[PDB]
């Protein structure tokens, strides 16, 4: 009844709210703080957990969204806006939520964190294409999904610094995979059994929890949808990280003119800026001309991560670990329109060879000439090497491959070589209701709404067939979360998943099709990023 | 009658032999003399014209084979020994043949000039697979052949040097085109319309006289099969001729010590020796382990070649020329038996991968190893990087595109894109009689049987269907040379052959089957070849 709205957990009482389902009700449990507000002198400083509360801490809506650039390229466009915040902006927003079944489960259940994307510098748990309430229904899975600090006030770092140190956003994650364990029982869910998953800058940051020895207790298995921690925008250098930090200071007005310029006297400069002042200067810090290039991501100072995720992904054990692992078919199509020359989501944006040729410097920035030229030579079909319909796919493979595929795709062989049982998958189903250009495919991100169960809601347009592709999807992530293992485990009548190996290459096709096998995740173009491109940069 | 058999030429009158085939007779002038032997004091010189000679010059057998190495990789064995000298050696070889229809043509007739290959060190007219009699009557044309010099005795230069310029083997072939020019009238044959075709080292010396403009007037077409004049094997530089020149007179105790070592003297000695003595040692020249290189070849001085053949094709005018261009389908898989580690005729060549690699620096000599990663990045299978028979395959394509295929695919661009009509074919049946083993395929040299009319012979086990198909590819041939198109100039019947364009790339498959018409010379992989590498060259 009304009783089950009512939790305690360590830091005292809350009081969650019933959703509807087509199917069933859900209690949700919205807004339960986890840590201290980290504002005023706590801006740049890992969280502190949240004291004890009085009373009864109401949880029946999504409280305030994380500081953040809010995008303006497309103003109304819904492709646009649905990422973008919608509660208000704050310095205190380090709250999370927590999904469970109705009746609340009697046995512990399986627990799925779920950590947003939005490339370290956007995201919020509030999202509505994160909505909880259809995956708890369908698979009686206990879910949780919390909000972390993001852009400057999550990862400006000055490396050796204490008072910057970098990486708190990652921090913020941590903290609540420390609140799950010590609360998330109370809510009816196993602390023995929790399964990360996250979407792009989400999934390099399951990723990097995987990597980071702290974090690795806390969790068992994980999925990494369209990201990895290897990616080459995931992670800084500490010369470059300090860089970007004495910019954004210098942009703002710091330090004053006549002031010296040391560690401490920067931050303190910084703290007594507004947050949104901080926000506006934000993209002026980027090096060059580029997309898919983020100003204040996770640095590798030696705390967090021990060495680079590449050099922690090749000497790691994975023995006793299942992950999930993927990308959806148009990993590129996406970011061409925030930088790529002749790229337009409202025409076909049928670029030129000039074009294609200038794109590929956005698209892969800071690389040598001759660098540019191999991947240029990889990705011109010869026979029509200035189509524009073909260069335009090209430039968004090379977009995608370079930033998601060969990424993720170096990762899985890794893990499951080194101990870890693997599957992977490529999304190929285009929404019926995407309002992004048909050219642009099934661009990065456009899976979550399935995975999330969205086509159940009765107020959207989805077609029949995708609300059973959506439970179908919503049985292989829980099974994974169960078993780790997504087949359904009694049941021989579906076409198998397969574990993804290092030499057969083994993934499964997601669409409205049933399951079909293909080996290799673009292996040929992903040979050239992960073997050739090193090589060739480090002879200059 | 036998007074057909009775010829006067410029030099003097000739007795010729009649020739029979299933479809008649032909006539035939084996043996004329086209130049004073280069003998003594004449070695390494350029030919002098044969003076005039009294009486009747017998002209019924073929002539002696100039001194060349003879090939005994595998005695006994049909597929190497169909190739070697089939009369006695002797510097005394410059002997040009004349094929004319019997009854004699009446009306001028288009003359067929054919150079044998042989990677300019080896080679003769007078082998069975270059007899022309079937040619010659099937399609009623004339056809000449003539013995250049090879080795050493052709292609030793010392560049700058009198005594020893170079080139003097394509200088012979010159001057059989002069002697066509001034006698061919007397067969019958049209001297304005002389079509020269040729095979691998053929084929380059054919692209040489169209480079070489006091030979590009003695003719009016070209046919260059499976080889190019641009190839990677086909010229050397004078540095490094010089250098050759200089080690094989090392190694026949040239200059005796302790003499100087100037170029006249150096020659002085080099022609006191025996011409077996500079042949038994014409492969200890070459710089390091290979296939596909050659010691003594033309050398680029200046004179012959004006500059590079690659220059020269890029700069030049070729409007008012038509071109028959063409590979077979696997050009490298001959080649590999001649230095490819775990290779070998009589097994089927299942190499390792680590077998593979180093066969990729014999394939790719004098290459950095960065070089040879690009290489083997663009020719493994990254879904099966140790499966040997694909690892077989490829290491035969690499051979084949560097050496063959996309040499001559960059001179049929530029030639189309700059005035020539192009014609392209890939040839891609495999002999039933064929004692190379199975997996080489299609090998280098295995089409020529088939544009000679071999099949036709009497004594020989070809099927029924090779007969057929070896007329139709003398029709070819003879339609190009009669008016510059192989298409039948009123026959709609069979599919018609495109020409051969810079954008549309068209070329048609040569096989059982009738034509198929299909795009690009291994496209993808010849952008590697001609466009990327020698970009990564440049930076070492
Ligand atoms: C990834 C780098 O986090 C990009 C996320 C972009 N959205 C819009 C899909 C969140
Ligand atoms: C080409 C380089 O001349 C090779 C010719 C080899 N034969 C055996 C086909 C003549």
């Amino acid at each position: 009844e009304d009783a089950e709205l009512l939790v305690t957990v360590r830091g005292g009482r809350l009081r969650g709210i019933r959703l509807k389902t087509p199917g069933g009700p859900v209690s949700a449990f919205l807004g339960i703080p986890f840590a201290e507000p980290p504002m005023g002198p706590r801006r740049f400083l890992p969280p502190e957990p949240k004291q004890p509360w009085s009373g009864v801490v109401d949880a029946t809506t999504f409280q305030s969204v994380c500081y953040q650039y809010v995008d303006t390229l497309y103003p109304g466009f819904e492709g646009t806006e649905m990422w973008n915040p919608n509660r208000e902006l704050s310095e205190d927003c380090l709250y999370l939520n927590v999904w469970t079944p109705y009746p609340r489960p009697t046995s512990p259940t399986p627990v799925l964190v779920w950590i947003y994307g939005g490339g370290f510098y956007s995201g919020a748990s509030s999202l509505d294409v994160y909505d909880g309430r259809f995956l708890v229904q369908a698979e009686r899975t206990v879910l949780v999904s919390m909000n972390y600090r993001v852009g400057a006030f999550g990862f400006l770092a000055l490396p050796g610094s204490r008072e910057a140190p970098g990486n708190v956003g990652l921090l913020d994650q941590r903290l609540a995979l420390q609140w799950v364990q010590e609360n998330v029982a109370a809510f009816g869910g196993d602390p023995t059994s929790v399964t990360l998953f996250g979407e792009s800058a989400g999934a390099a940051s399951v990723g990097m929890h995987l990597l980071s020895p702290p974090s690795r207790g806390l969790f068992h298995r994980a999925v990494l949808q369209s990201g990895a921690p290897n990616g080459p925008w995931a992670t800084v250098g500490m010369g470059e990280a300090r860089r970007r930090a004495t910019q954004l200071a210098h942009l703002v007005g710091c330090p004053p003119g006549g002031t010296g310029g040391n560690d401490t006297e920067l931050v303190a400069c910084l703290r007594t800026r507004p947050a949104q002042v901080l926000v506006n200067h934000e993209w002026h810090v980027l090096p060059q001309e580029s997309v898919f290039r983020f100003s204040f991501v996770p640095v590798v100072d030696g705390d967090f991560l021990s060495d680079t995720p590449e050099a922690l992904i090749n000497a790691g054990d994975f023995h006793g670990l299942q992950v999930l692992v993927g990308v959806v078919k148009d990993e590129g199509s996406y970011f061409l329109v925030y930088g790529a020359p002749g790229f337009s989501k409202d025409n076909e944006s049928l670029i030129s060879r000039a074009e294609f040729l200038a794109g590929v410097r956005v698209g892969v920035p800071q690389v040598s000439d001759l660098a540019a030229e191999a991947v240029v030579l990889h990705y011109t079909d010869w026979l029509h090497p200035e189509d524009p319909a073909r260069l335009r796919e090209a430039l968004s493979d090379v977009v995608g491959d370079h930033n998601v595929v060969c990424p993720v795709a170096q990762l899985a062989g890794r893990l499951a070589a080194q101990g870890a049982r693997v599957y992977a998958y490529v999304f190929e189903h285009r929404a019926s209701t995407l309002s992004w250009p048909l050219w642009m495919g099934v661009p990065h991100g456009y899976e979550i709404e399935f995975i999330f169960g969205i086509p159940l809601d009765p107020s959207r347009n989805y077609t029949a067939e995708e609300k059973i592709f959506a439970q179908r999807l919503m049985r292989y992530w829980a099974n994974f979360a169960r078993t780790g293992d997504p087949n359904e485990p009694r049941d021989p009548k579906a076409p198998q998943w397969p574990p993804y190996t290092a030499g057969a290459q083994q993934y499964v096709s997601l669409d409205l099709r049933p399951l079909e096998v293909r080996r290799g995740l673009r292996a040929q173009a992903c040979a050239f990023w992960n073997r050739f491109l090193p090589k060739l940069l480090s002879a200059t």
